[PDB]
Parts: C-alpha cells; structure tokens; sequence
C-alpha cells in the first residue's frame, strides 16, 4: 500500500545501523532488503512496522507520515523468525487471529484459512495445538495467520528461516504466487541473495546500515555499483583479481593482471574517476569464465577443489599469479581430477573493476534483461 | 575410524524412528545422513554416540561392538550448532578443553593445538580471542577443540543451520578443506541436499527412518534408486509426468506421453518388473530438458513463471497435456515473459521411469562420474 522512507536514521546510543536511508516502495511492489548477517535488515522492518522509533527522517505508509503512529494503526502485518503461537489457540485459530481483530465475516475467514491451509500444505492438521511440533510448521502457521489477514502491507522477516532446504524451495514458490494473486504491497528481509533473486520486483542490499544499491535483480547481478553488491550477489561468489591500471581512453580502461605474465587486458568500462598506475579489483564471476578453447587472456592452474553436483561443476583453481584461487563453473559433469592444470579464458566484456575505494567503473557491455541505452 | 551399523533399530514404544538400517563406513570416509525434518538423522547419530540405546542390532566402531559401551569410551567426537569457548578466551588456550584437564603433557598439548593451527588455517590467530569476531573461524576452533580430541570418528548434526547462507557456504568449503588435511571418519548430518552433494564422499538418504539407499553423490543423482531419492537430490525438483507403458523389449520401454497427442518414447529403462498397459512416472530434471532446436518429442506451452538470476534462467511452463507445470532450466539469461509460449525437448537418454510402487527402473545410459 505504498511505503516512503525519507531519510530514514537509526541510532541506538552514538552508532548508526540506519543511515539516511531512502526508499520509494510502490503499490503490490515486492521489495526485498538484503545484505550480511546484522547489516540492520530487521530495524528497517521494525521502524516500518512501529516496533522500533526513527530517530530521524520521515516514514510514510499510503500517504500518511507514520513515525508517530501506534503499530497496530498501520496497516501492516508482519512474521518473522521462529514465530510464536498463542499456545491455547489451535492451528486454525492461529491464524484467523489477526483476520479476526480486524472484524471480518466468517465466510471470508473461513474461505482464507482453508485456502492458506492448502498451499502451506496444512490442511490436514487445522483442529490441533501448536504442539505440532516440527517448529517448521509451527512457522508456517505464523506466516498462514500474516497471509489470512491480508494487511495493506506485509513485512516478513526471514520468514523461512525455520524450513529444511526443500521446504524453503517451495515456500518461495509459494510466496511468489501468493504476491501474483494478491498483489499488494510487500517488504521482505533476507541475509540469503537467493532468496532476493527469487522473489523481488525491486532488492535493497545492505551493508553496515548503507544502501550499497536498488535495483532489478538483473540490474544488481550485472551491473553491481561495487564491490560489495558484486561479491554479495551471486551463489558462488564473483571472483576478484587484484589488478593495476595501465592506460585509460573514452568508454574504455587497461589494466594489467598480478600474472607475473602481467598481461595487459582492455576493459569497456566507465573510465571515469580512473588514473594509470592506480590499483583496482578485476571482477569475474564463475559462469563467465570461458572453457579455454576461447584463447585470448588465457589463465591456467592446479585444480584445488572439484565438485560435481550433476547440473553442473565447480572447479577450484591455483593460479600460479598469485594463490587467490580461482573458482569456475562450467554446466554439466566436467571430469577433471585434484592437482590437474586447468586452464579458463578471461572474457573482458564480462569483467567488472573496482576502484580502491571499493567503486565501480560502471560496465559498458550491453547486458541481456536490462533496460539499456541505444 | 571404521562404523558399521548391523540391522540397527530403534523403537520408541511401539513406533520405529530407525528401520532396519545397515551401513558400513570406510576409514577416512566423509559420509552424510540427508533426509527431511524428523527422518532420524539425529536418533542415528546419538544411537552410533551412545547418547540412545540400539534397540536391536549390532554398532561397531572399529572392530569392537559398541552397542553396550559408555559414550565417553567409543572414540567419537559429537558437534551441534552450538559453539561455545572460554570466557578467558584466547585460542591456544581453547582448544584445549579436554588436553589441559588431564595432564597429557605440556609439550603434546602444544603439538595438538599447534598441529591444527596452521593446520586449519589458524596458527596465525592461536594466540587470539573470540574478542575479534571472526565468526566463522570461531567455528573452526570449536571444531578445533573437538579434532584436538583426536576421536577416532566425527560426528556433526547441521552445523551451519545457524548461518547465513553467505557464511553457511564459505564454512561448507572450510570443512571439506579440514576433511583433506585431517583425513578422519566423518558422519555429516542435513536436510539440505546441495550440503549433501558438497560435502559426502558417500550420501545416505533417509525416509521415515528406512534407508532410501546409499551412494556417491552422482550414482544418487544420475540413478535414483526410487521416486523419494529422485525428489530429494537436486535443487529445483524432477519433473514428473505420469505416463502409460506402451511396450516393452530388452533394455528398453515404451511409453506414452499423458499428451492428448500421447507420442510415444522408447527409454533406455531397465525394463525389469514392467508390463504393458501400466501407469508409471516419468522423470526428467529440470536441468536436462533441451532448448527444442533438437526436435524429437517436444513438449510446448504457456509460461507461468520466469526466474531470472543472472547465471541462469529458470522457467515454468504449463503444457497443455495435462497441468502439472515443467520447471525447466537454461544456462545465463533467456529472455521470455509470463505468457509465452514456450517448448523445450525430452530427452530420451536422460528420462527416469517409475512404477507404481515408486521403485526405479534402472536407468541404461551411461552417465559420467558413475563407474559402470
Ligand atoms: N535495541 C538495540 N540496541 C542496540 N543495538 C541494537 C538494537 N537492536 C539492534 N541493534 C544493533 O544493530 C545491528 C542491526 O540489527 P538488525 O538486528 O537491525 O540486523 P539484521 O536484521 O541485519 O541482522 C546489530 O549490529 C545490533 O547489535
Ligand atoms: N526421545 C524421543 N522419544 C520419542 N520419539 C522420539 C524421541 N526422539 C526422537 N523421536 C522420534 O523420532 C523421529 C526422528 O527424530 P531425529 O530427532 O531422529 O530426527 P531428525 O534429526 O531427522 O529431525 C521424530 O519424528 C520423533 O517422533
Ligand atoms: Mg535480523
Ligand atoms: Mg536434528
């Protein structure tokens, strides 16, 4: 139902784990905040929800400022962790709950639970006391009761947080279709980039209170603003060679690789804020590593690590110019023993460079799945 | 050190949490119980500790039977999310928590501590406190503390579940590099599949408390022994197509397709247990559907869902013949949108057949990474 924050800080005492954040969430958007472990993910959602003060900057759900606003006069609904039921309440009744201190006819509470029931895969066990153990369920009863009340906005703290791998994958599934049907508005909060990937119209990532970027999951992976959104999105994370600029021109930048080889290497990037002899961060995720066969800025090494999960392989490399090793992703079953030399081609159109500062030079390659100039 | 589990059960009243299990753990061998929530996966564990009782069958850690043995006299080491060290921190002192109490020498002590150091990746923090972070490495001194101990076997119940996916993947690789070194017995417990594949030497899928079957990640992978290990062992789920036998011959089945175009295929299926006119399931990963340029049974349909995540695209397709969904998998980015039309390939060589009973009708086609 719309939500603004404008300048949004939070101070516990003299340190901030909200800086001057500001975020434009529209109508049925699917947001998502992502970022490391206490990167501050839950204050945002709580100064959202009421349940934590904005020491500064204004929030603003549908057009009203919300700062001074009791939580339960909001209009949000929200689950989080390891959720607590009202342990005397049965699974149905756990959850037409907060469907029902909003007034509502039993028709309709009725109508949701049974349809939030088979969905959450619950059905089965409505009449019975959160000794259902299972705690998996028991959270799936929690977030059921968040969905049966449909609230303006949900915010949903790590909600599969309690879930076995599998049941995690089919949540997000479920959490995605659930978004399709209903389509109101959404922030939801994970430490897992996947989970982001999955599930967002629109990913915040977080680090150490700051916005590092927003964007389109596809704007994040191709075009991270640095360092940290590119070593954070990506499930095997993007490889990082230490590099030194040799020569700069329009929409273009050299560089040299750490190879005692030095090859120098062109870049099509920005250029911008970038002088020779300055020393960057050569950016290169596993996927886009090429077989070899593909010449032109080749690297080889001694195969560290090599695992084969059937989709595809992830081999480890030493590369002789400086350890760091190298990880790679080629599809499918690739057989290649421990201590092997492995060799991969470096594609520079697919390489991304950082600045010291930990900046990017933003990528001129044009990249399928993103709105681009021309 | 050696495990074997012999007709092992365990029995709670008059309910079977462990059925019959036989498992036979090789020196060095890095092995890992997947399996759903309550599968049994920690009753198994606490069973080969001594922390339960084996209501009938033989546990032999080594070459004795451990079966009637106090826990603290088996040579196991048992980890379990749950890291704690000193208050006085510092390292070198950890690490130790069993070493310093009984003696052992003040030059062993050293040895112990300074030969998993280095050799762990934390000889150049020995003598540091849990003062500064680290919370991964914090894992490795636990860990540490519990190698130290020098047991013969190790034992670990989902370790990384209180991490973030980030950390719970950089700890994945620590642990199979601390596997390498140290070339101890390991029994790895998860729910998690990818752990599993990452992580085991050899895989043992648990269902309710019997052994769905054992084997290296491909074999598990590449032949599912039934419809429960063919569901359970890869990320996005199989695909399943119910379908009608047809014919069958040597080393081979035919089947027809549940589209009302019911094309029938040939499949280099076993053949074994099947006769015609039966319903079974058809089984094909995500992953190994084909773009559709490679004609020969092609299933089109209408998209229902698009992942995008930049190294790879996954789609979901409704076809026609049938709802079901096909989840379907294509390496970087495909550029289609929710209500296309979509086709993509079935591939004979790579299809999995199911009867009835959910048994698996071994697959013919050899695949690489799997002797024989
Ligand atoms: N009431 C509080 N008082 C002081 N510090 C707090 C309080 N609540 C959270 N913090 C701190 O702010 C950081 C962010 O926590 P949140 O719990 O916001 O993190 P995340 O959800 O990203 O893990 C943590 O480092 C935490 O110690
Ligand atoms: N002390 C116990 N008493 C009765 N049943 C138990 C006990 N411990 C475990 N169980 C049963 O065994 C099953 C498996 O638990 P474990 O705790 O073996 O499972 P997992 O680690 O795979 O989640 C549970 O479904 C539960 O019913
Ligand atoms: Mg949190
Ligand atoms: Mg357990």
């Amino acid at each position: 139902a719309s939500v603004q924050l404008q300048n949004v800080t939070k101070a516990w005492g003299e340190v901030v784990v909200s800086k001057d954040i500001n975020l434009d969430i529209h109508e049925g958007e699917f947001v998502v905040f992502v970022g490391p472990s206490g990167c501050g993910k839950s204050t945002l959602l709580r100064m959202i929800a009421g349940l934590e003060t904005i020491t500064s900057g204004d929030l603003f759900i549908g057009e009203k400022r919300m700062n001074d606003t009791p939580p339960a006069e909001r209009g949000v609904g929200m689950v989080f962790q390891s959720y607590a039921l009202y342990p005397h309440l049965s699974v149905a009744e756990n959850m037409s709950f907060g469907l029902k201190l909003a007034g509502a006819k039993k028709e309709v509470i009725n109508q949701r639970v049974n349809q939030v029931a088979e969905v959450l895969q619950l059905a089965h066990l409505l009449d019975r006391k959160p000794k259902a153990l299972s705690g998996g369920q028991r959270q799936r009863v929690a977030i059921g009761r968040t969905l049966v009340a449909e609230p303006s906005v949900f915010l949903l703290d790590e909600p599969l947080s309690n879930l076995d791998a599998a049941l995690r994958v089919q949540m997000r599934i479920e959490i995605s279709r659930l978004h399709k049907r209903l389509g109101r508005t959404m922030i939801y909060v994970t430490h897992d980039q996947v989970e982001a990937m999955t599930l967002a119209d629109k990913i915040v990532v977080l680090d150490a209170g700051r916005v590092a970027q927003v964007g389109k999951p596809l704007e994040l992976y191709h075009y991270p603003a640095d360092r940290f959104v590119a070593g954070f999105i990506g499930s095997p994370k993007m490889n990082f060679l230490p590099v030194k600029v040799t020569a700069t021109a329009i929409d273009q930048v050299q560089v040299e690789l750490p190879m005692p080889n030095r090859q120098q290497v062109w870049l099509p990037v920005e250029s911008r804020d970038v002088q020779v002899g300055a020393n960057m961060s050569l950016g290169i995720r596993p996927e886009h590593l090429l077989p070899s066969d593909i010449a032109d800025v080749i690297l080889e090494g001694e195969v560290q690590v090599v695992e084969q999960l059937g989709n595809e392989t992830q081999i480890h490399i030493q590369i002789p110019s400086i350890r760091q090793n190298l990880v790679y992703r080629q599809n499918d079953v690739v057989l290649v023993e421990e201590g092997a030399t492995f060799a991969i081609g470096l594609p520079p159109e697919r390489c991304h460079l950082f600045r010291e500062d930990g900046t990017a030079c933003r990528r001129l390659h044009k990249e399928p799945g993103v709105a681009s100039a021309s």
